[PDB]
């Protein structure tokens, strides 16, 4: 059906815990909820970012303006079902702004899938799994608190995979923090870390081996995003798997990292990659090059999380599971239904499209003036 | 719907012209027509090969046995709509035999698309084009005859892109043959060549430059398929684009050729790559690496040709068009409808699924005893 | 003498123990027994594969059809003694299908050698050894059972070299399994492993060092066959020798692996390499590049095993011996005589040709209808 | 049969034309005729070298002493038919001295083949050809004389492939010399050159392109034998094929040149490579790496030439033919029969073994005191 209109709504949703960034602690996450109307039906999407233009160069503000002034005008009047043309049109009209493009792409997939009475995962080709082991990020900043948090998640059978943020304290302090957590969880959980580009090469070369010795199973983005050479050397010299996050963006960057096996795994993220088809292309490059696919997140609401789940549910292998905990870090929901986490895994919501619908009262409430 | 059964039928269809191979001239092409039955509906597919185990290691005989004894048994009872699982199940149960897997994959896509009332191209994401410039292969073995053939195709507006098979005669003879054709067609047509692995590196290094000087626009598989190093060196040293054909098979081989830009283009072929999803993964690697996608053929009947057209219709760019002339090299059709070539391009057949249906009377007639 | 005819017979021989494959446990091995008749005399060969199209893309079914429809017709009428021409004719007429070609090549060598009253090993140039240390594969799936099996083989002086299949259980479980076996056999036996492409690069990079520390002397195909880069990196970073199995096929692949010492050893296998001359060419590349030759097997019957023994008996060095235990895994014999294993080594059967003859009553009995 | 004795005889045979070397013009070639006696039968071999320790480090004198004092003593008492053990025993007892080893290896092959009533080519596996296009070396030092010589060889249908020695005169003079020859022979002959290590890299980089432009089809050893880097760069930058001669010796050197395609072709020479099996291993490496095999010569007598012919007759491809003209450069024959050159090719002598026998009266006459 012809696209009638594309609306963008910036919603500010409070987070249950503060978000420490550079030199400003955020108390909420901002999203751009996208709604595509065609043939009376509606498809929804989400344009995300972490704490503003910090994780990436996009923000809820840039996303809305990019869609409103450039992307939306170009798509109105076009066949909503032609996902191929929609993707190419956006790429040829706007450079970068992958998150804004992803919000629209997700909405178009939701709309098309519903029209066919299929889940997005089914539209893509079918599910390989209906649930995915999910990792919980421990970053309270306190060792004792993190240990209690982890033991709690394990006992309630919600999470037995944890990601610890490192880089803020000293390397020595980070190692002790990790050793304490590993000792506490024993053989009941796996521990991964994310240095968030916090170490230079020599620091990472010294401490990654110690992290591995301490029991760490995965080290995410230890060095600055542009330092592909350091990543490759660290990956070649260490047994523990290295995960690329910020180093990934375009399909080209995926190929570049893959070329000489600069990392062992790619953190797939719908928003930073530009959408579903684009994320699947990156996953194809990883599969072709012998690199693992990881289900990454941008602390998305239920809309973005559902979108990511449908994509990851179709991949052949997810050796490290996913980290789609956004809906639980937020203090409220923007959708009518909630996602389910049971027996250490997050479950794919049933139904056509994303399997989740916008709670207009919630969206209305959190819409920023 | 649950897969009820998968039938395989070897059909031998006479070719309008002989097929010179090694030391045996074939007078027909053999296909394995696959039919998947689920929920009363049927999806059709084709397992192809060129002149038997010559172009590749598979033949209509190996394909039928592989499907009957290994692949079919594993899929019966499974959800026909789960293309993801079907693809993975086949890959984990059988090594290689990509053509046999492709026949089943095409049938499953046809079945699923029809059930949704979509063309396969629409199911994949939507068309970027509804017609594709098509190249005609000139290989009568006679210069005068080829020139008449080309002028005829140009005047009737059927083809203005021609592929000349080289390697049989001497390099000097091949060059004169090419020069005569180029002089004859003038600025009304483009000339490409396929050496079919016929030259060693030094021979190719000497004559490719001469072919380029003569006006050739694309040189396909000049050296043996396993010689990736020679391909890379020839590609680095020559301006004329080099196309990989036999060197491509698995997704891994695509990545290997892409890694150091061993060629400028990949000849996509559904059967030698294992299916639609697999071919799309190869196309994604090419896109990621800056390598062109070419619509290749295995002299397929209308079934296989339609399948390939639906896939290529969705790709962002086809700088050299395609060569899906199989239906016109065959002396008869296996489908009820015929494909249309008009104004130098082959057109995507309208309708759901492949957009073509098996003419059971034709299939019955050419079925081998 | 002129080749009068080439017959193919598919025989299904029960195995003493089940053969766990993907998701189907096989209870027998299928072979294609080839018989070449020329000048009244007969030469025999075997076309093998492991559990069907699993280890490789060929099966007893594809092998028979390839020989019957393509290879056999081309050789009938040709001089059976011209092994050079026979090998080239097959390679130029059929792509791949090395196992089918190997069956015929073995038969031609047997026929020619007998006609000269020489063993095949003598025809090749002469023996360097008349017996070869043989490794027994422990894969009962139970640690206690494997330990009893090994101690038994050691005490009876049949085997003091064991190969343990890994990859099914978790890496941690595999390591404990290995540690238990090593502790049990002490200094009375050597332990090797075959991961059967079961690990990705990071997993192999972590556990191979642990296997080496545990006492493992050889690690076979730890990663997927197409991942030459991972093999090379693992080989460069680990002291324990890495053996290529599935990564080897064509002479070209041997050169590719050898180029940058991607592995320390090549598993020579007559069937997957295309025959005796082809296997000797691969061994020559290994010798030239400083890579070890290993006597590999495809769980062959006495016919294929005898063929392999004659070839390996002529090589200058076999630092890890061989694994030609096929005849003992089978529940019956297809030949009149049995091979002898004594004092930890398998002995070359005396006599001309292969030194073994087909028991027609046995072949007749196991011939599949 | 047990080897009874191995005799060595240095024979000095006058050449029809002088042999200009460094600063001493030789008027004859010296060979070491080897005779192996076992079970009453005799096998003959030849240890060659060009103009003494010039082309290589061996001479008829070193060869005789090496065989008499080291190799012969070790083989007496051993089974003459075990070619595998004979080859390994020699390699483990003596370093280098490949020509001396080759003389014995040829004799053992001759002896074994005769005992089986087979030609050496048949023993190796069978012939691919019974005649080989042969190149004649033009090196009279005079352009007019060379032109007459070539026209004569063409008209008598003896040779239409010529090799011109370069490097003595200036590059400019060599080019004019080549241009004159090419103009004279027209399309009736091909011209190759051998610079005999006479140019440094820059000189070769400038003139090889000019030689190619002038019509040269093959450039042999343009730079010093140890300069593999220069060879590779010249090979990468020029279309005309580059042939390695002096750069080849051990199997290791063959692999080294092959690794990065340092040359397009290898000049196979039985004496400088250590024998038949060793030469076949080098040919296998070339085949594996995509490098051409050329039938090289050391200006051998009929014995060495026959040996080389039997080997080259079995190879799959000889794109540049051979240069086995030794018997015609010599002023007399050491064998009872003469080799035949007809219709531009040299023919494989019929009969078992080498197909040629020593004329004891001739050998006796030319034996040096
Ligand atoms: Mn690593
Ligand atoms: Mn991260
Ligand atoms: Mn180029
Ligand atoms: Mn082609
Ligand atoms: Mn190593
Ligand atoms: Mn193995
Ligand atoms: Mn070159
Ligand atoms: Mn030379």
């Amino acid at each position: 059906m012809k696209i009638e209109a594309i609306s963008t709504t910036i919603v500010d949703v409070p987070t249950r815990r503060p978000l420490q960034m550079s030199f400003t602690t955020v108390h909420k996450q901002s999203y751009v909820i996208v709604q595509v109307k065609a043939g009376g039906l509606v498809g929804i999407g989400e344009g995300g970012s972490v704490g503003g233009p910090t994780w990436g160069s996009e923000s809820a503000e840039t996303i809305k303006v990019i869609i409103d002034n450039y992307l939306a005008p170009l798509l109105v009047g076009k066949d909503a079902s032609n996902l191929s043309q929609a993707r190419v049109l956006m790429d040829r009209a706007v450079t970068g702004n992958l998150s804004a493009k992803a919000a629209i792409d997700i909405a178009l997939h939701d709309l098309k899938a519903r029209a066919l009475n299929l889940s997005i995962a089914d539209l893509i080709g079918g599910t390989m799994r209906t649930s995915i082991p999910i990792a919980w990020t421990l970053a309270s900043g306190d060792t004792a608190r993190d240990i209690d948090s982890a033991l709690e998640m394990i006992e309630t059978r919600r999470h037995n995979r944890f990601k610890v943020k490192l880089g803020a304290r000293t390397p020595a302090q980070d190692l002790e923090h990790i050793r304490s957590i590993v000792k506490a969880v024993g053989d009941r959980a796996s521990v991964r870390v994310d240095v968030n580009q916090g170490w230079d090469e020599q620091t990472a070369s010294i401490w990654i081996p110690r992290l591995e010795e301490a029991g760490v199973e995965l080290v995410e983005q230890p060095v600055p995003r542009a330092n592909f050479g350091a990543l490759r050397r660290l990956t070649e010299q260490n047994g523990v798997a290295i995960l690329a996050d910020e180093s990934l963006s375009s399909l080209s960057s995926a190929f570049e990292l893959a070329r000489d096996h600069a990392v062992d795994a790619f953190s797939l993220k719908l928003c930073n990659m530009g959408g579903i088809a684009n994320t699947l292309k990156v996953a194809a490059v990883a599969e072709a090059a012998g690199i693992s696919s990881y289900g990454g997140t941008m602390l998305d609401s239920t809309v973005g999380t559902a979108a990511a789940l449908h994509v990851y549910a179709t991949l052949p292998s997810l050796p490290y599971g996913c980290e789609l905990i956004g809906p639980w870090v937020l203090g409220d929901r923007l959708t009518q239904q909630d996602l389910e986490i049971k027996d250490f895994e997050v479950h794919l919501p049933l139904g056509s499209g994303l399997g989740v619908d916008l709670d207009h009262d919630k969206v209305r409430h959190y819409t920023r003036a």
